[PDB]
Formats: structure tokens, C-alpha cells, sequence
């Protein structure tokens, strides 16, 4: 009620490095709000525009055995691998696609408590790994936010591992706005799931600890109004009342490799619109 709408233009895609190197890597991140559900939204449209080299998708609410078929529409990405929640049902959920099949692909994060609910895969190639991630939600009524600190730490530990022996790149919706910058009502918010303080310091320890950067934040520091996902209620998008919940964050050392990093606002499928990061590798 308090919210009119505010504008963001994503910036022009910036597909060259510091050093001149053009982007030799597009991965695309979609929250798809599940996958049948996107399909009929027409969200494979965009992915068909984007072209990227690998898609990441997060709330797919599918396991790899009960897949549709449109996804064969995507022979540019034939290297698909699925995670689902081990009681093989339809919630949670990531897929990752690929032009080219990595060295390995693994799902989970080594902790069998955490590993149960279709979160992760990891997929390492020669020259960095990737990670795609489905953070769990802190609840209504914040009734999961105990186990989501427990999930952070063990998931910053995880990753940590990860990258003292190849570069990081981690994507998905990782369930938090991490400053007042990346949601439209930070004071209405800081009590609810995506704000509260334990989730912000979380993404906070996250950074410090691995480390990386939030590709975003790193080349549109100060830039407001900036969201990954709006509430399917209440006129939430056309009024841009939004939070930014999808991230590309980066090893140190991919900075100079970093070309953009995109926010694919206008892109229609699901509550969560893509993202899209550029990379010089
Ligand atoms: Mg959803």
C-alpha cells in the first residue's frame, strides 16, 4: 500500500572483461516455481533468446524420472543432470544444463541432513566448478529458521572445500536479500523469511569465509530497486516491490574474469525472473 512502483533498467549486457577478453561463458539462473507450471508460462522463450552455455534451474518440483518432454526442445544444452528430494516427490528441485557434459557432476553437499531435499549439484570443469543452489526457506512464521542456520553453516563449509582446490562459481536462489539495497520494504521485512537478521549474516559469513563476491553488488554497487523475484500478489511486479534472492557469487580470483552481470527483469515464467552472468574464462 505504502509502494508505488519504482524503475530498474538492467544496464546493457557488458560482454567484454577488464582486459578486453570477450565473455567465453553465459550461464543463465532461473527460479522456475516448477517446471511444468514455467513451460506453460512460456519460460522456455527466454531461454531460447538467452542461448546460454549452461542453465541453472532451482524449484524444477521434478525428479529425473518424471521430466517433460519439452525440455528435448533444448539441444544446444543435451547435458542435463536433475537433483529431487529423496522421497521422490514434487517439491524442491534443481536441474543444471550444458552445451558441453562437465568432469563431474555431484548432487548434495556431503552431510546426510542436508542432502535430502534436491539442492544442489555441483559440476566441476577444467577451469573453475559450479555450484547450483535451492536454499531452504525460512517458513512462515520463521518455523524452519533454525534449520536454516544449520543448513548455512554446513553449506559455507562445504563450499569452502570446494574452492581451496578449483574456483567457485555459485549460483540460485539462495533464499535471502542481503542488505536493505536488495529489497523494496526492508523495515516491513526484517522479521519475515529472506530478512531476518540471522539470513543477512548468513550471506554475510558466506562471503567472508569462502570467500567470494556477489557478482551484482561487485560491478552495480550502489544501484537500487534491483529484484530477482516478486510475490504473485498484489500487483508485486508492476509495482517493481520486490527482493533480489538469485546470485552469481564468484571466487576472488574469477574477478577479472567477470564481464556482467545481468537481472533479466521483463522475462515472464515464474515469480522469480532469470539471471544471467557473463564470464571470460
Ligand atoms: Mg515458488
Amino acid at each position: 500500500a505504502s509502494e508505488g512502483p519504482a524503475l530498474y533498467e538492467d544496464p546493457p549486457d557488458q560482454k567484454t572483461s577488464p582486459s578486453g577478453k570477450p565473455a567465453t561463458l553465459k550461464i543463465c539462473s532461473w527460479n522456475v516455481d516448477g517446471l511444468r507450471a514455467w513451460i506453460k508460462k512460456k519460460g522456455l522463450d527466454w531461454v531460447k533468446e538467452e542461448a546460454p552455455d549452461i542453465l541453472c534451474l532451482q524449484e524444477t518440483k521434478c525428479s529425473e524420472n518424471k521430466l517433460p518432454a519439452e525440455l528435448q526442445e533444448l539441444p544446444g544444452l543435451s547435458h542435463q543432470y536433475w537433483s529431487a528430494p529423496s522421497d521422490k516427490e514434487g517439491y524442491s528441485g534443481v536441474g543444471l544444463l550444458s552445451r558441453q557434459a562437465p568432469l563431474k557432476v555431484s548432487y548434495g553437499i556431503g552431510d546426510e541432513e542436508h542432502d535430502q531435499e534436491g539442492r544442489v549439484i555441483v559440476a566441476e570443469f577444467d577451469s573453475f566448478v559450479l555450484v547450483t543452489a535451492y536454499v531452504p526457506n525460512a517458513g512462515r512464521g520463521l518455523v524452519r529458521l533454525e534449520y536454516r542456520q544449520r543448513w548455512d553453516e554446513a553449506f559455507r563449509k562445504f563450499l569452502k572445500g570446494l574452492a581451496s582446490r578449483k574456483p567457485l562459481v555459485l549460483c540460485g536462489d539462495l533464499n535471502v536479500a542481503h542488505e536493505e539495497i536488495d529489497l523494496r520494504n526492508p523495515k516491513g521485512n526484517k522479521k519475515n523469511a529472506g530478512f531476518t537478521p540471522q539470513e543477512r549474516q548468513g550471506f554475510g559469513e558466506l562471503l567472508q569465509a569462502v570467500p567470494l563476491a556477489d557478482s551484482f553488488r561487485h560491478l552495480y554497487p550502489n544501484t537500487p530497486y534491483a529484484y530477482t523475484f516478486w510475490t504473485y500478489m498484489m500487483n508485486a511486479r508492476s509495482k517493481n516491490v520486490g527482493w533480489r534472492l538469485d546470485y552469481f557469487l564468484l571466487s576472488h580470483s574469477l574477478l577479472p574474469a567477470l564481464c556482467d552481470s545481468k537481472i533479466r527483469s521483463k522475462a515472464l515464467g515464474s515469480d522469480h525472473c532469470p539471471i544471467t552472468l557473463y564470464l571470460a574464462l
